[PDB]
């Protein structure tokens, strides 16, 4: 009767309008604090992200076979009991199982029969008494775990994760203020492509990062770091292409930062940096230079060397003037320059054809140069500037610009 | 039963009616004098600012996890008791938090367990008896707190605040008529970017500020200085961008502040200024100034050196004409000359087309010129010129001004 009434309150026609889309453009169904998991949910045939959040003590019925598109099973805080044919369906079919949880009963005991798993994030604290990682000792059974995002506050990297690491590639360890004592356990892990020690309170970069030769994406966010002197040992890594250094307390940069020519997305933002050396521009592959909310007094001119640079974001700095050779770059896609103390934009910004979004809300612009209307791909929406400063443009020039905006 | 009744009675349509927009264009819900908190409030996902004011018997249900845009929750005079899954959701979703209370009675306990928030605004008397900064001893675990406004009529700076501040960025101090005992304890805490002091009745600016080299915005409103021999000592600090000394009693401003070209904002309105010498105005790049309701007989000549203005004021004083020195300036956008005795209006001030908002109502002008007729930029909603002589102004002038009130 509970299941029938559950289908009655939330019919297939009722949840048909409830059908929403996620970031990955997959159909999702956010089921939240619902008394049971409904069969009208299952009558759908293209749901890919079954969003099971906080559904207490419910048996998943055989009707889940109707979800032909079900790749990602998002089990959040849900006590989920399931039958034997559907266990077999899990060992042969399911490819992604994204689990948020708090309890080892909330995480289910029937996902270690699962074998076809290829993607999973765990979210929720796992430090517990007498029951640590015997939950996921079936990671050894999970022979295809490449994506393991961990917003789970692990105090130390599991060794079963290491034995998995033959195929593990992405480890986003958001420990939330807990240090990951790697103790060169990642030295055994010679096959990683990515490592993200996010908010792990390092203050010192471990050597297990440098000792590898396959890492491509390193993200050291919010580590309270002071010096980056160790990148001379980064020349062993021949595939490093991105360093997102978000939200740190770095007082100054050395010059040897110019050595990593392989770097493309070098972030150095939200820091206390007072001097950028010219040597830094020895790198040639730099593509995403996000220097937002910094203490930079001026953009260096030698930044014109970066011919691959696409998204250069230098918002909320103390940048006074823009030098000419800064505008030697033509591949710039997103120039976020707002909240600065800039007095004017040089006319070379009119040379930019790829100009799509230029943030000029702030600065000290007396009048906008007319060449800003020359940019064809730039519409009025992309022109982020104060209206009082914007209104200097000519009438028919404004007509052409509004024609571009409405097109 | 009352909580349940408030749940069903508050429909989603009436609730969508109650959603307004705040300053940040963010959707705000003002929950005013509700006996409980409707679950339909948490049903509507468009909410961002949840203002719940003087709502008793509050048990915030975790259905608020289904609400998507919640970054503000405005707890006013409320004994809040949140649930643990809601604790988990707001640890990753909420980003700002204002709290109003009456001592320990309406201070909630779940606020400390949330450790990812940015803004923690506290309202109400924290200077209670027998609890001298011992309730806030649990703030040490917060490492992500960067904005902390303290308006609780504090007697002394809490030592726990000194311990916590190491990761702070924004701090505001409001005492509303109480002499704070700072006792020069700010030398420890170096990361601070914005510091404010409003109506402290000090007259003696402390010394611990100079050990900090990161303060950009300093607000000293209503501090009633009379001889600022501190701006010769403010030369030690080379980070302050805008000084805010308005509604003071400055007899004369000492000349040394003329040496800081980075100063961009001179808020000095409603003062007891008799004469202010020249060398104050050696700084060229000052945008916003306010000098309303004074006793100045002539605006000093070296304001003519100021070439980057945006706003001034000659409200309610004994100045009859605009000097040619002010005409050496070229950037007079806004002013405040209302209810004053200005007689002569030359063509130099009148040709300033970018005149943004000048108060002129009640001014004792003789006649108003026909230069307010044609141009579509300088018009009434911009310039509120004297309406006694706006009647004798030509009807085409009135056409431009009423065009302002329409366009």
């Amino acid at each position: 009767l509970r299941q029938l009434n559950l289908n009655n309150e939330w019919t297939l026609d009722k949840l048909r309008q409830r059908l929403t889309k996620n970031a990955q453009d997959k159909l999702e169904l956010h089921l939240f604090m619902l008394s049971g998991i409904p069969d009208t949910v299952f009558d759908l045939v293209e749901l890919e992200v079954l969003k099971l959040e906080l559904i207490p003590d419910v048996t998943i019925p055989p009707s889940i076979a109707q979800l032909t598109g079900l790749k990602e099973l998002w089990l959040y805080h849900t006590a989920a009991k399931i039958e034997a044919p559907a266990l077999a369906f899990l060992r042969e079919n399911l490819r992604a199982l994204h689990i948020k949880f708090t309890d080892i009963k909330e995480i289910p005991l029937w996902i270690y029969s699962l074998k076809t798993l290829e993607e999973l994030h765990l979210t929720g604290n796992l430090s517990a008494e007498n029951n640590r990682y015997i939950v996921i000792d079936g990671l050894r059974e999970l022979k295809r775990l490449k994506v393991l995002r961990l917003k789970s506050n692990l105090s130390k990297l599991p060794q079963v994760v290491t034995d998995v690491g033959v195929h593990l590639q992405k480890l986003s360890i958001n420990n939330e203020g807990t240090k990951l004592i790697v103790l060169n356990s990642l030295k055994k892990m010679v096959n990683l492509t990515e490592l993200e020690l996010i908010r792990c309170d390092l203050e010192r970069i471990p050597h297990s990062i440098f000792s590898l030769h396959n890492l491509q994406e390193i993200d050291l966010k919010d580590n309270n770091l002071k010096t980056i002197e160790e990148i001379i040992s980064f020349q062993h890594l021949h595939r490093l292409t991105c360093l997102k250094l978000w939200y740190n307390h770095i007082a100054y940069i050395p010059i040897q930062i110019g050595n990593l020519t392989n770097l493309e997305r070098l972030y150095l933002n939200r820091n206390k940096i007072e001097k950028i050396p010219t040597q830094l521009f020895y790198c040639r592959k730099l593509r995403y230079l996000d220097l937002s909310h910094n203490n930079l007094t001026f953009l260096p001119a030698d930044i014109g060397l970066l011919q691959n640079l696409q998204n250069l974001a230098v918002t909320a700095n103390r940048i006074e003037a823009l030098p000419p050779e800064l505008f030697q770059c033509r591949k710039l896609r997103a120039l976020h320059l707002g909240n600065n103390v800039l007095q004017s934009l040089p006319s070379r910004v009119g040379e930019l054809t790829n100009l799509t979004q230029i943030e000029l809300r702030g600065n000290r612009l007396e009048c906008l140069p007319v060449e800003l209307g020359e940019c064809p791909l730039l519409k009025r929406s992309g022109l982020v500037v104060e209206e009082d400063l914007f209104s200097t443009l000519p009438p028919e020039v404004k007509e052409r610009l509004w024609r571009a905006d409405k097109e």
